[PDB]
């Protein structure tokens, strides 16, 4: 759409930033609009949707407990872990861990369900078997942030990511209360306030995961839309800046509005 292209080449004018995005129309698969769509982005904590969905299809498999109890040490914390770090003596069921990953951006929570699939590397195999040839989470919390310009580890494209989020949110790669219970934990998105929730029309659908990295990178992925209606799966990343947090949040945001506007 026109309106949403002239917001992004200014933003990417005024903030010296490199702005990717994708809209998919969930009811028809058809993106409705794109922009450097296929250009990488470094997913920073948006991964942990992805990591959440490949734990709730080991758990449809039979492979994995939802209540399983997992203890771990101070040893095991790194930055930013509000949640995690609460519960050193008595631990965390995998539902509270995806929860915080989630709700919160935990770190060490992200760390704890990645360790449950075997890493990045296992993370990465499970995309494969979504039919995601391109994205690819190489390593931990935080080292994942670096978002080093030319490095392709731990990143995605917005129509990768997109088609991913399409399949685990309204596919069906989950079972029904699975994908459910994985919108829930977006819905609860505690740490999104200035991104797309800013734009969002009163009583609308919006299930987010927001991430911050190295270089200015942020981004966001989203299912949203009216009420009762099929959604559409939004994924915004900017990269290469020195612009400020709240430039880089009001960015996103003016992209949502004007996303909103034409809906």
């Amino acid at each position: 759409h026109p309106e949403t292209l002239v917001t992004v080449k200014d933003i990417e004018s005024r903030l010296g930033a490199r702005v990717g995005y994708a809209v998919l129309d969930t009811a028809s698969g058809k993106i409705w609009e794109s922009y450097r769509a296929d250009e990488r982005f470094p997913m920073m904590s948006t991964f942990k949707v992805l990591a959440c969905g490949a734990l709730l299809s080991r758990v449809d498999a039979g492979q994995e407990q939802l209540d399983r109890r997992i203890r771990f040490r101070q040893s095991d914390l790194v930055t930013y872990s509000p949640v995690t770090e609460k519960h050193l003596d008595d631990g965390m069921t995998l539902a509270e861990l995806c929860e915080a990953a989630i709700t919160m951006s935990d770190n060490t929570a992200g760390n704890l369900v990645l360790e449950t699939l075997g890493g990045p590397e296992g993370l990465t195999a499970f995309l494969r078997t979504l039919g995601d040839q391109v994205t690819r989470l190489d390593r931990w919390e935080t080292a994942l942030n670096e978002a080093t310009p030319g490095d392709e580890r731990d990143t995605t494209t917005p129509a990768a990511m997109a088609a991913t989020l399409r399949k685990l949110l309204t596919g069906d790669a989950l079972s029904p209360a699975s994908r459910q219970q994985l919108i829930d934990w977006m819905e609860a998105d505690k740490v999104a306030g200035p991104l797309l929730r800013s734009a969002l029309p009163a009583g609308w659908f919006i299930a987010d995961k927001s991430g911050a990295g190295g270089r200015g990178s942020r981004g966001i992925v989203a299912a949203l839309g009216p009420p009762g209606k099929p959604p559409r799966i939004v994924v915004i990343y900017l990269t290469e800046t020195e612009a400020t947090m709240d430039e880089r949040n009001a960015a996103i945001a003016e992209i949502g509005a004007a996303l909103i506007k034409h809906w």
